[PDB]
């Protein structure tokens, strides 16, 4: 049975309660189904470390068998790791089971079939599968295949660090630690480790360096043995932070900044890919080195899609995933992300602090919330969408209202996983800024004047 976690790009839950070992093996079959359907039997599995891990592959890869498919299991590794093999094995199928950055007790499945990251109706169309019992039926194969050292190889061939670095790794116990310290060292650095043990239960923060919080052990690590650069994986090593050498956090937007930057100079117009999230000066300067900036949605799966679309050399998004499309594969690694960015910074005898400091900065207010309710979250985006007022903004309604003044902009969007509106703002000046905050707050009221509007 049910589904309130079959959301829009996985599939995700609590270990010992909405999914259970029994929800995996009916999911599995969904996914072998699918992908038979799409003429492709191979397909591989691989792991995280989380606790409910080592036995729903289980499930899972049972679930397949039970369809027919020829199994590629990879044993635990990280997600970009799993992605690499559907790419470089024999089947373009793969299914990482993963929960991301969530507490211990959650894990999920990210799936990929025959090349395509199944997203919304896909997902759905996995589920309903069940709901009919419209699965498939065969007599199914399962090999270990041990993948981790090619990948680790693949990357040690294409990076080129050209001076030393010292460098705090912080893989919050999650998945990275499997090869990331390693590949760093390896890669022609000294790796200062922080919580590099593969421990589902997450004695010290969960590994999600989106949260500002879990980066403050990395931030005084860096500080106190005078590293150059500091790192930290989410749980499963899709997602990278970083901080400089005199601990400030680069956000990915300004990361992004410096691998277009990279990226362009050997592709002239290089299609690069950000979302409604990042800082406008992101267009200008990809623009400005000669590329062709392009606005998408925000959803790894959804970046990833418009990515295979445009042909775009280079994506990022906000929440720090980073997709390589020169020299790699085009999925979202942040090992492979923080290789490339040791790669640049090795090659300039500035440090960290002053290589990210360079680029221009506007006034920015920090990611804003507004809980309101389950019900109106959408509705409230739609009633902008048709009926606010922007002067001479440029409106985009891509994900939520952002619009696009000549000095400034401002977002509004609904998240999909809380009853929340998110804002954000960002100008040169702050008289425009204010002069931003407010026609969105004006907007806003006019929608409803009992709405809280902090700003
Ligand atoms: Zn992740």
């Amino acid at each position: 049975l049910p589904a309130s976690i079959f959301r829009a790009y996985d599939i995700r839950g609590v270990v010992g309660d909405t999914l259970t070992a029994e929800t995996a093996y009916w999911i599995g079959r969904a996914i072998g189904s699918e992908s038979l359907a799409r003429g492709e039997p191979c397909v591989a599995v691989g792991r995280d470390g989380r606790l409910s891990g080592p036995e729903l592959v289980k499930q899972l890869i049972q679930g397949l068998v039970d369809c027919g498919c020829q199994v590629s299991d990879v044993g635990m590794v990280p997600t970009p790791v799993l992605y690499y093999a559907a790419n470089v094995l024999e089947g373009k199928s793969g299914v990482m089971l993963t929960g991301s950055h969530n507490p211990p007790d959650y894990n999920g499945f990210k799936i990929v079939v025959a090349g395509e990251t199944l997203a919304n109706e896909q997902i759905q169309a996995l589920r309903e599968r069940i709901e009919k019992n419209d699965l498939a039926s065969g007599v199914g194969s399962v090999e270990q295949v041990d993948i981790l050292p090619r990948y680790f190889k693949q990357i040690r061939d294409d990076i080129a660090m050209a001076k030393p670095m010292k460098v705090v790794v912080d893989c919050g116990n999650g998945v990275a630690g499997v090869i990331a310290p390693q590949l760093i060292e390896a890669l022609g650095c000294s790796v200062i480790p922080l919580y590099c043990e593969v421990d589902g239960n997450f004695p010290n923060h969960h590994p999600d360096p989106g949260k500002p919080e879990n980066l403050k052990d990395l931030i005084a690590k860096v500080k106190a043995e005078n590293a150059d650069l500091g790192l930290a994986f989410d749980g499963d090593g899709d997602r990278v932070g970083v901080v400089t050498n005199t601990g400030t956090i680069i956000y990915p937007d300004r990361l992004l900044m410096l691998f277009a930057k990279d990226v362009v100079s050997r592709n002239p117009g290089a299609d690069i890919i950000f979302d409604v999230k990042c800082t406008r000066r992101l267009i200008a300067l990809i623009s400005g080195y000669g590329g062709r900036p392009v606005m998408w949605k925000t959803g790894h799966s959804l970046i990833k899609k418009k990515m295979k679309e445009t042909g775009a050399l280079l994506a990022g998004e906000m929440s720090g995933h980073v997709f390589f499309k020169e020299r790699w594969f085009g999925f979202d690694d942040g090992i492979y992300s923080a290789a490339r960015l040791l790669e640049i910074l090795s090659q300039d005898q500035r440090d960290s602090e002053h290589v990210f400091s360079a680029f221009p900065s506007d006034i920015s207010t920090p990611e804003i919330n507004i809980t309101v309710t389950e019900d109106s979250k959408f509705a409230i985006i739609e009633a902008l969408q048709r009926d606010a007022q922007w002067g001479e903004g440029n409106i985009t309604t891509l994900d939520g209202v952002r619009v696009d003044y000549p000095k400034g902009w401002g977002l509004v969007r609904a998240s999909n996983t809380t009853p929340v509106l998110v804002l954000r703002f960002e100008a040169d000046t702050e008289e425009e800024l204010e002069r931003i905050k407010t026609v969105f707050r004006n907007q806003l009221k006019a929608v409803d004047s009992s709405l809280p509007v902090p700003f």
